């Protein structure tokens, strides 16, 4: 009644089998390994966790902890000045600055350790299990559709967060850390539930239906009988008894088929020229391969015969396909290629817009995550975890408070 | 009832035999030797041990040890100033700074020696024996599955740790070293147990079963009858009476087979042209190789004959295959190639993302290790043991305490 099959047709399995390399392989197709990398999503998760944890800092409690540390050390400005009994301002100012610097560095490394501990719970479950990123990317590359299945339930990520947070000694050790953790807690649990709930379907099991007259999708899972919802990013085109997607493989499909047919024909022609000598026969009027035209003759004669051993060549077509594959995959997914002074492709990573165009829709619709803050740039992908934490730490709120307290302490260390 | 053989099929053994150069060898395939190196895991172990050992340092106890050293030397500020009896601040400050510098240098040397001694117990057992890394890498390269066998037991690593730790003179000599070792001890034992328990199955023994309907794995060891736990990073595809993996060898498989067949056909054609002259015979109407076609002639005649000694060429295919192998292995495993001003491939090592994508899951799942701290950078793989220890020593907790003590001593050496 207007419905039609979409995904499980063989003309769609052919696309995936092409993607696995069942129709030849090229150097250009090897760029696709970078496109599937889960580095961008892990960097985004690390940045989001760091922002959420460091945003809950407060000046009052951190100053209280600093005053408690000063009281523990017994190095108040009154006692220090009454002990030193000298007017050398530079020396005592440097002493106070170093005393503050030690505490600042220890607090920074403690916060780094806690942040890495928090990050460690999410990262492994991203690329594998429920809500897998490379599966999302290959869904996009093959069809442009991403079927998604949802169930509201708890599991590994939530249990991991509950086990990690509820007995970590740093919360008891530092009031500021515990306050920030309890303030930013609910967001972490909501993000964990978002990670757990969704699950992108598998390419060999799911069923997808399309009804042109209204333009809605019905996607079902035949094993469990579970109804899902279909996400569309680059909508297809319906031309009667057909349906043409606009995925990169669909655009690249005819060229590689033609090249494959050319290579097969060249192989067939190659196997023909094994024998060096050939013989031709015919009726009389009244290492070797022998041709017999004796039977078909009747009142005729062999007027003339020719030989021309053609062999098609296919190297130029393979070079063209390699370059075409590379250019298509670079321009479609916004891949930024780093280069040397003259050496080519020293490293490959996502561009600044590629993550905004691909990673952000993942977090926003595929996972339905609560928030991820301001997106990172295309240069923070290259940075390591420690470099990223240092980058976010300097520009965020906490550094301003830390530089604020030091100035006042250096000031009043000698005025009083 | 739906179960299918997966690994012991011949089409899987062919992949490993291809990996061992049974279908020809190329210069590009030689990059795979770097991919199997156990350098990254040893660097990660060294970094983890250094972080664990240095993070347990306590300011109070090392200050007490320094005060004990000062008491032993009899070089307290009171005695030193009362002996020198001069107002030359620069000389006395330099003397005190050198006195502290000798102690800090010898403490650094002692800590380095102890850290190397602790590291020496783990490193040999990594690449070989239980929990071998190159076997894991070639498991990933062949199929993408990593069957793993587990059994909780005590073994050589734990006995080595027990023999090394319980009678080391450094613990009795220094209170700081003993306290840090006692505090960090349980983690070392847990890591040793993690190293002992796991064992990656051998490629020529294990059995792997896959049931598409439900999608779970049953992996068994036929010799001991021990059931294992299967891991998957790059899930395969099921296309009816098949199973298509997405390992690099699977993607590269058709091309190398075509090249091998071309080379074999070229050899066969080459062996044919060894005779310079050829003779063709036929019935009369009413160093040499001679062809007899007179038997099949019957009321016929030889109308025409041809010769064309074809010899296929295969050098271009070999060069293309070498380049394809190299590019595939570079892009799939995220290999960073160092280069000269113009010279190519001065040295080859893991990139910053390669260790996070491959070394980190090994520790997380294959070993089930407790913790490894912050991951290292791809630039730290190049560094040696002493360089890595010095790198982790400067930015860790102990340096702040050591610099704090020096400034306070330099100040109080003359104000009192």
């Amino acid at each position: 009644d207007g419905w039609v099959k979409v995904h499980p047709t063989p003309g769609t399995m052919l696309f995936r089998e092409i993607l696995h390399g069942q129709l030849g392989y090229t150097e250009g197709q090897g760029v696709y390994n970078v496109v599937r990398s889960s580095e961008a999503t892990t960097r985004q998760l690390q940045a989001a966790i760091f922002h959420a944890l460091l945003n809950a800092t407060t000046y009052r409690d951190l100053e209280a902890d600093w005053l408690g540390h000063v009281a523990a050390r017994g190095l108040q400005p009154q006692r220090l000045v009454r002990r030193y009994r000298n007017a050398r301002e530079a020396d005592i100012a440097g002493v106070a600055e170093r005393v503050f610097d030690t505490w600042r560095n220890t607090l920074r490394t403690t916060l780094l350790d806690f942040a890495h501990g928090l990050v460690a719970c999410f990262a492994p479950g991203g690329p594998s299990g429920p809500s897998s990123f490379p599966k999302y990317i290959d869904w996009l590359t093959c069809l442009g559709l991403v079927p998604i299945l949802r169930k509201r339930q708890e599991g590994g990520v939530t249990q991991g967060l509950r086990a990690f947070l509820k007995q970590h000694p740093l919360t008891r050790q530092l009031a500021t850390v515990a306050e920030a953790a309890e303030r930013a807690g609910p967001g972490f649990f909501e993000l964990a539930l978002a990670f757990d709930s969704t699950r992108v379907a598998d390419y060999d099991r799911v069923y997808i239906y399309y009804n042109h007259r209204r333009g809605d999708w019905l996607v079902r899972d035949p094993i469990s009988g579970q109804r899902g919802e279909c996400l569309v990013l680059w909508p297809p085109l319906w031309t009667g008894d057909r349906l043409v997607f606009d995925s990169p493989v669909q655009r690249l499909f005819p060229e590689i088929v033609a090249c494959h047919s050319l290579r097969e024909h060249a192989h067939v022609c190659r196997l023909r020229n094994t024998a060096s000598v050939k013989v031709l026969l015919g009726r009389k009027s009244d290492y070797d391969i022998i041709d017999v035209s004796k039977s078909m003759d009747d009142d005729t004669y062999v007027a003339n015969s020719f030989q021309h051993p053609y062999i098609p060549s296919y190297a130029q077509d393979l070079e063209r396909l390699s370059r075409l594959w590379e250019h298509e995959l670079v321009r479609c997914f916004k891949i930024l290629c780093h280069r040397n002074n003259q050496g080519q492709e020293t490293s490959i990573s996502y561009s600044s817009g590629a993550i905004a165009a691909f990673v952000a829709p993942y977090f926003e619709s595929v996972l339905r995550a609560p928030r991820v803050g301001a997106p990172i740039t295309g240069s923070d992908v290259i940075l390591g975890e420690e470099e990223l934490w240092d980058a976010v730490f300097k520009k965020t709120r906490l550094q301003t408070y830390l530089t604020d307290i030091a100035a006042l302490f250096v000031a009043d260390v000698q005025h009083a």
